[PDB]
């Protein structure tokens, strides 16, 4: 039988199919399939063609992304589609009248258009140009322009500067339509005095110069961007008109420092929450405005202001958790670290201080999937005390006693993880299975819990990898320090505990990460167990996530201390067992693993033979503020720089002459910039160890182009097999 | 015994000694000796003290270089040395009266002095400033302003911009004092409408933010510095004056278009000589200008113009040789190319069209060292027809048949590379062996050729080379298509002909290029060969020089082409004899020879196993506009455009397929540019080429850092070792 080789991997012979679907209501949704758009009706089972693909192919241009109005009178095309950086992008948009199956040929989105929404009724416009904002009241009617203080690498109108993309809201977006699209609400960044990030881009080899890109980017203790939030009643724009908008100011208690706006929802047409955070970031405020329609101001009230602090570390995973809203918009759901220091949900009124839990136990609720009157729908690591497991449960609103969980029996052996998508009023959810087993797409009702159909199932891919030799994955408990912690190993076929097998350690270990779960991956692991018989393993020490702020704040203001040993003293455990070569052992990482890849190699255990940092943080003082400080502090001697000084990789300079050392970086990389590891190799060579670099020539940090991805890891490859002594 | 070792040659351990020394007179020199400054007398031997060492160490500073006035009333001292490129260099400057045993404390040179120049005679001071010159007529006085125009980046005034000192005066002044001292001739570059370089600079880790540095650059074709030439008459230079100037432009042949100041040479204090070049390079002409005494003009005259053209390439080796002038200015001596393409010295008459050759044979002049009114001193490889020998040579002005060499027998065995230094009257030389045997130094009297002392003659060095296996240096001639071109071998110690040694060739093969020499060297090919047992080669076909045009002008407009082809078939002959194992062939290279050796791997012959490429040229439209046209003409369809685009190391990115290779280079590298490299690793990652790199940070062009020095050749050791199965 053949094995699952590194061209397998690379090429992706072997596809993992999904099912994307988009609920345009509380029973249809949208499918694309074979680029037709189908619109389901989870009700009845069937189906009917919403746009044929015979629309596509004559639109003259590949159509990558499309959005339904919801009144579905129209169709957004998205084409032209040019990349920024992690969820940016610029891209031209047609509009396609769905009623008279014609395309708007005047009054158009302009070209280089950054973002673009519809209102959530109807079919109104929002979109950002040239870092301003134009709202179309009708698709081929003139734009009207909403903002005037729009600046390149300066002035952000309902779009983000590159921090809070990347660091704080997660996307690009930063305009936000209120129910009946009443209101435009609106985030405006100011990075006047934010320090620029240069490096070059040598762009195609006919480029005789190379450019300089700038982008406003602020390191650890440098001066951030300043944050303004709006809103706009888009029922006073008219050609003539002036922008009728109130600008809400954060509450006293945030609002006398340097702070950011990490969440915004709408409550109601007259109630919008918003949530801020100081940049210290172990305290935050809900603010809760309400609209005062004698005069057109928000007004905010201290009894509508909830307040969340941290005392152990850090606001939340990676930002406070956000607020979910009744229908009333008198009470919310949220998740906060209850008095044990786990995250559960806790009830909160509007108007009032106290909170009361509705889930409890040593297990965190990961999200609130959707709410309902009579329900609320969360994800939970809670099924057979695993942190990697994942499952749907629903809590009833009147008796926080009466817990069912909806998908931990529907395949035990095959479904351990799971992500859900529900429908307008709840009323139908998808439920995404992503492993142990193959991916599995399922389809549900909420009143019964009755599987409707199974949308995927992968049973193409269950058919390819029956004629390979596939490498198991198995998921473990050892005990450091008194704590259970977990990990995983992919093992090759056929193991045998009486040989001897290379290990290769795969390593993320950020504060609140999860290198060990239940997800199906086909991965450069799956490759080497296959093909080359090495044992993957992966492990989660203090730091990491979804097991209470024990573990998760231990690295609190020391980062590369605790997550760094556990990583070690846990490979000294794996080489006990019999199964392992102690002399042919590897750690590798990318980020974050590829900073903690170093630290382990910097650390002189003699344990690691090699190791491959991909794009790694070297030194603290480099990376953005926002991440950096959150776990951190501030690096001025008053705060922690003690802390930042001694956990750089440079500072471990010398151990690294006792392993062979693969440093690989992006020279475009706009997040960790190339500068990390040019500053680390450079304490290298001013060490006198010698080791092993790769620079990839205009890439960023996912090293994600197709002929890049494909020479880093057959790279890798040959580095590995030639520590290993492997043919 | 012991083996010529890694840390031997890294270290220094076997020192070269070599004897520096300064002519003032036309029978005494200055020589740095425990850093006391000693005034010897040629004519009687004897030495005594012209500055003390515990001078220098109440300085307060380390004094690195030192200069006295010509009338040996000052002394100028250098501290605070900022490097900048290849010759350029910014320091802090003090006057010590040699007269009155003080320093000078009032009116001090400035801090960032770019460069500072003692006049031919008495104590007058001209130094650059902020790129504008000053004049000190006495060095306790006040300096007096000559330019205003001085802009960093963009106005140089009395030095050279970045591509003047790398390819045309090979040195960072563009100042020349008259030989009494009257004028001050200077040449201003305009860089103004000069493409910038901008690459980033990361500094020490301290610093948070790299920084971007941006140099004017013309790379092949771009828009060329504008040089405009004056002389200033330092007479009437008052505070209360104007600057006496005059501007002399080019002759019409070379002002119609695009052209470049190669050399300025004063005869008389009447009378200076400019070398002007047209931008292609091919046509090169000598205005000999006179002062006219009732108008303060700088007249030329067509009678005095003397033009020099290649039809078969360009105009001397990287630049037209100067013209030596009699004392009177009359007449004047200069190296052009003969009726046989060989290098000899023309006889010219000042006003007259018409020269005579004064010397012939197919060998070369390399130099005119000395010329008086009897006789004419110069270097040449005539001896034993090696092109690669260098001796001094008299040859009788009134009698060009009454030729003597003056060093070709004093060693035959252990010299065979010679260097001169003349002293005021050519009275006396120091002769320089540089090889094949250890480096002897001597002092000769030109009267008697006699010997007058052993300055330097290495003894120390023959005691420690004797407990130490050194290797042997063979140097021979192969038969390349019917031409006898040679080589050298550096073969390991106790060469057993029956055993199969592993082969490196060492290459530069760039225009005019000489790699095989009779140079004694202790290099990284003494360690290879010594404790590794492996052949180091070199070899000088097509395009390599002092064998006359017709072999160096064979790449003219065809870089990457004869002179890549001759290192594969010289190779080839090199493989055939018994002593050299086939499978295990390398090619290293720096600069153009990192051109050359990514051509060889990239040209599919088979016959290198591996390479490394150490700041390599990767395509010529990246490279500077002096050097690239003056080999390649212009990167326009009109021009050479089609030349330039197969000569590129990217279009052979498939054949790197078969070999294993090292791609280094700095990121601060100002002369290639990491540009060059960066697009080159794209192309072949593009290719789905597997090769390793290894960037050096802040590193540039030399790669010359103490750390950066030892780790670059103990990176390239271990890579040779791994392709050539080597513990
Ligand atoms: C356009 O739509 C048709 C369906 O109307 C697509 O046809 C299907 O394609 C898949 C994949 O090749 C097949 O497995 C199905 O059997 C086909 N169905 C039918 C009804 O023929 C077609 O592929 C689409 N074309 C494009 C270019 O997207
Ligand atoms: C930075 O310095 C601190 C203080 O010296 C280090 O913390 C100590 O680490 C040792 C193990 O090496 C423990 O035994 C001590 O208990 C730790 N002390 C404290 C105060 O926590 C820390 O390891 C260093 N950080 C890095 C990244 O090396
Ligand atoms: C350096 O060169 C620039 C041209 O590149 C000269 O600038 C021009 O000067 C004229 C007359 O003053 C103006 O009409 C042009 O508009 C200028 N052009 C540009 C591009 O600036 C400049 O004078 C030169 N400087 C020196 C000191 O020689
Ligand atoms: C660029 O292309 C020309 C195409 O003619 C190459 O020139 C030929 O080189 C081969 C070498 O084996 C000779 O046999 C031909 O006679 C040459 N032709 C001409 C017209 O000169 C040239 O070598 C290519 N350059 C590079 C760098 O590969
Ligand atoms: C809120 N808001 C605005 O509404 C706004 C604005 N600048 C303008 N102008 C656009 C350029 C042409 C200029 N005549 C008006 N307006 C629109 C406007 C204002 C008042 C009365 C009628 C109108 Br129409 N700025 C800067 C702003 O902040
Ligand atoms: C390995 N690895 C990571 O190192 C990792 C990560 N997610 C995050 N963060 C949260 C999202 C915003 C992101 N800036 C931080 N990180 C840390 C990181 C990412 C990129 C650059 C530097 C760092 Br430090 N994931 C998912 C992962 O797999
Ligand atoms: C040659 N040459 C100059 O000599 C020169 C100059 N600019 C100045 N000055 C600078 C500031 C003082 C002002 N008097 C003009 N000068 C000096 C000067 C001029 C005329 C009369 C007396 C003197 Br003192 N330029 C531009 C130039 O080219
Ligand atoms: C290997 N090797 C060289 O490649 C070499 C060289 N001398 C020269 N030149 C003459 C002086 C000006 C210089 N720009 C060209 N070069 C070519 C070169 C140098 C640096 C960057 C790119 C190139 Br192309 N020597 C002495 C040597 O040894
Ligand atoms: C499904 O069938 C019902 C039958 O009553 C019909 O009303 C509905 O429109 C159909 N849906 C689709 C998507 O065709
Ligand atoms: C942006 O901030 C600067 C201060 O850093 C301020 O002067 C400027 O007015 C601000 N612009 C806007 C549109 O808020
Ligand atoms: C708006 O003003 C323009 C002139 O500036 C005028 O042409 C247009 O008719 C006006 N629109 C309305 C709705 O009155
Ligand atoms: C938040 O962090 C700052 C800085 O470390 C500290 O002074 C403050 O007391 C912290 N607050 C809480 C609630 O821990
Ligand atoms: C200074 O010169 C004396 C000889 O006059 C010598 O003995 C001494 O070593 C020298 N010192 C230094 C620091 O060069
Ligand atoms: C060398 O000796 C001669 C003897 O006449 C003397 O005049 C001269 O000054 C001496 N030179 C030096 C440099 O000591
Ligand atoms: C030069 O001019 C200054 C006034 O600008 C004056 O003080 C000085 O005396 C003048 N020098 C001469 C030589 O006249
Ligand atoms: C000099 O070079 C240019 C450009 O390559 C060319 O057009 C011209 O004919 C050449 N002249 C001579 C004399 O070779």
């Amino acid at each position: 039988r053949r094995t699952y080789t590194l061209t397998d991997y690379l090429k992706s012979t072997f596809r993992v199919k999904f099912y994307t679907l988009q609920w345009i209501s509380d029973h249809e949704y949208l499918y694309k399939q074979e680029n037709n758009i189908l619109l389901f009706n989870a009700e009845y089972g069937n189906s009917s063609i919403f746009l044929e693909n015979s629309t596509f192919d004559e639109l003259g241009y590949s159509t990558n992304d499309y959005s339904v109005s919801p009144d579905r009178q129209f169709i957004l095309f998205e084409y032209n589609y040019v990349k920024q950086w992690r969820h940016s992008y610029t891209a031209s948009y047609d509009i396609y009248d769905l009623n008279k199956r014609q395309l708007i040929t005047e009054e158009r989105i302009p070209n280089n258009t950054q973002w673009i929404t519809w209102s959530p009724v109807g079919h109104k416009l929002a979109y950002v140009w040239n870092n301003d904002i134009y709202v179309k009241n009708e698709p081929n009617l003139s734009s009207q322009r909403i903002t005037w203080t729009g600046k390149e690498n300066v002035i952000y109108n309902g779009v983000t500067d590159w921090v809070y993309e990347e660091e704080v809201f997660s996307a690009y977006s930063a305009l936000w339509w209120s129910p009946n699209g009443t209101f435009l609400a609106y985030a405006q960044f100011n990075d006047t005095e934010v320090p620029l990030i240069e490096y070059s881009f040598y762009s195609d080899e006919s480029l005789q110069y190379p450019k300089t890109v700038r982008i406003p980017y602020p390191k650890a203790g440098a001066e951030n961007p300043t944050v303004k939030f709006f809103v706009v009643d888009t029922r006073t724009l008219s050609p003539n008109a002036s922008v009728t908008s109130y600008q809400i100011v954060p509450p006293a208690s945030v609002l006398i420092g340097d702070h950011y706006l990490c969440g915004v929802t709408w409550v109601t047409e007259e109630r919008i929450s918003l949530q801020w955070i100081r940049r210290a970031q172990n305290y935050s405020i809900i603010d809760i405005c309400d609209y005062d329609e004698s005069t057109g101001r928000w007004i905010s009230s201290v009894a509508r202001q909830h307040i969340e602090i941290s005392t152990t570390g850090w606001v939340g995973r990676f930002r406070p958790a956000e607020p979910h809203f009744t229908s009333d918009g008198n009470s919310f759901y949220k998740i906060i670290s209850n008095e044990e220091g786990y995250k559960h949900i806790c009830h909160f009124q509007t108007d009032k201080s106290n909170c009361t839990f509705i889930t409890k136990g040593a297990w965190e609720v990961i999200g609130i999937e959707a709410l309902t009157s009579d329900y609320l729908y969360y994800i939970s690591n809670e099924h057979k005390g695993m942190p990697g497991g994942r499952n749907l449960y629903r809590i009833q609103l009147n008796d926080y006693t009466k817990v069912t969980c909806l998908s931990c029996e529907l395949n035990p052996e095959r479904c351990q993880y799971y992500s859900a998508s529900f429908s307008n009023k709840a009323k139908y959810y998808q439920l995404r299975c992503f492993g142990p087993g193959l991916p599995l797409y399922t389809l549900h009702s909420s009143s019964s819990d009755k599987e409707l159909r199974v949308l995927e199932d992968n049973s193409a891919l269950d058919k390819m990898l029956q004629d390979v030799q596939m490498p198991s994955k198995k998921l473990d408990v050892i005990n450091l320090h008194g704590t259970k912690f977990w990990y995983q190993m992919i093992l090759p076929p056929h193991f045998d505990k009486s040989k001897k097998y290379p290990l290769l350690i795969e390593v993320y270990a950020g504060p609140c990460s999860q290198k060990v779960d239940t997800v199906f991956r086909l991965s450069w692991a799956t490759y080497l167990a296959s093909t080359e018989n090495i044992i993957v393993a992966s492990f989660d020490g203090r730091g990491s996530g979804y097991q209470g702020d024990k573990i998760m704040h231990a690295i609190n203001r020391r980062l590369g201390t605790f997550e760094v040993e556990d990583q070690i003293e846990a490979t000294r455990q794996f080489s006990k067992m019999g199964f392992v070569d102690d002399k042919r052992i590897a750690i590798w990482g990318w980020s974050y693993g590829g900073y903690v890849t170093s630290m382990v190699l910097g650390a002189g255990s003699g344990v690691f033979k090699c190791g491959i940092a991909v794009a790694p943080v070297s030194k603290w003082e480099y990376y953005d503020s926002v991440y950096t400080e959150r776990y951190m502090g501030l690096p001025t001697p008053e705060d922690n720089l003690d802390y930042y000084r001694n956990s750089t990789v440079m500072s471990r300079a010398e151990n690294f002459k006792q392993v062979e050392y693969l440093l690989i970086h992006g020279t475009a990389d706009d997040n960790v910039h190339f500068q990390q590891s040019a500053q680390l190799s450079k304490a290298l060579v001013d060490a006198g160890v010698d080791f092993q670099t790769m620079w990839y020539t205009d890439e960023d940090h996912g090293i994600a182009s197709n002929m890049a991805h494909q020479h880093i890891y057959t790279h890798m490859s040959h580095f590995l097999k030639q520590c290993f002594s492997l043919p």
